[PDB]
């Protein structure tokens, strides 16, 4: 009766956001199994034009999420049908090119969370000492 | 052969220190329940002088965290002996006030750890912009 999640994303800087949204993919069904794929540094800097923490840092950090049964660090950037079939997935977690998934029927929506992300720290911290 | 272990903090800006940390304690037995508490917020501006997120954000970010079975939001500032009794805590983990609690074997101590905190990432992301 167990259901393999899986999810990726770069993770970086994790907040209350991602962790939410963790939960989410997590709970989708009674009994998940949630797989958590974690970008590359060279592919993330490159597709996504920048990242903060390395892989070990983004990957060490999600380790101590109470919804993340599994981790694939680094992960591809992009979801293969083999892919799927190598590691026993049966739903992607996601918040075009993800046709493929919808059309097979193992594409899941998490719907969007807001967090206290690091920006929104320092701006709170920064509205003390300045207008 | 379940042990109870209470560990109490501010948790503000919650990292990775904080959380090897409470890994660390929920660690030292076997099977054990990590019960956490959370300081209120006009406490911990009063005795540390600030503090950043509220009362419910640092909560709220405990609840995701792998090891923390148990959340008491707020807790008091000063464990008491019979605070450890109404909640049937054998040991407090800590990183004098707390000379009690070592003499009667409640203490434990939980060595240090380092993170990647909020300063460090924007000084990390500062670098890249100026000397």
């Amino acid at each position: 009766k167990n259901v393999v999640i899986y999810a990726d994303g770069v993770y970086d800087m994790l907040h209350l956001g991602h962790m939410k949204q963790l939960e989410q993919a997590k709970k989708l069904f009674e009994n998940t199994t949630l797989i958590v794929g974690v970008t590359s540094d060279n592919e993330t800097k490159l597709f996504k034009g920048q990242v903060v923490q390395t892989l070990e840092e983004r990957t060490e950090t999600l380790k101590h999420i109470r919804w993340v049964d599994e981790i694939i660090s680094p992960c591809p950037w992009v979801v293969t049908p083999e892919f799927l079939e190598k590691y026993k997935i049966d739903y992607v977690a996601h918040d075009d090119i993800y046709a493929w998934l919808k059309r097979a029927g193992k594409f899941k929506a998490t719907q969007r969370t807001e967090g206290v992300s690091t920006t929104d720290l320092i701006v709170r911290i920064l509205k003390n000492y300045e207008d």
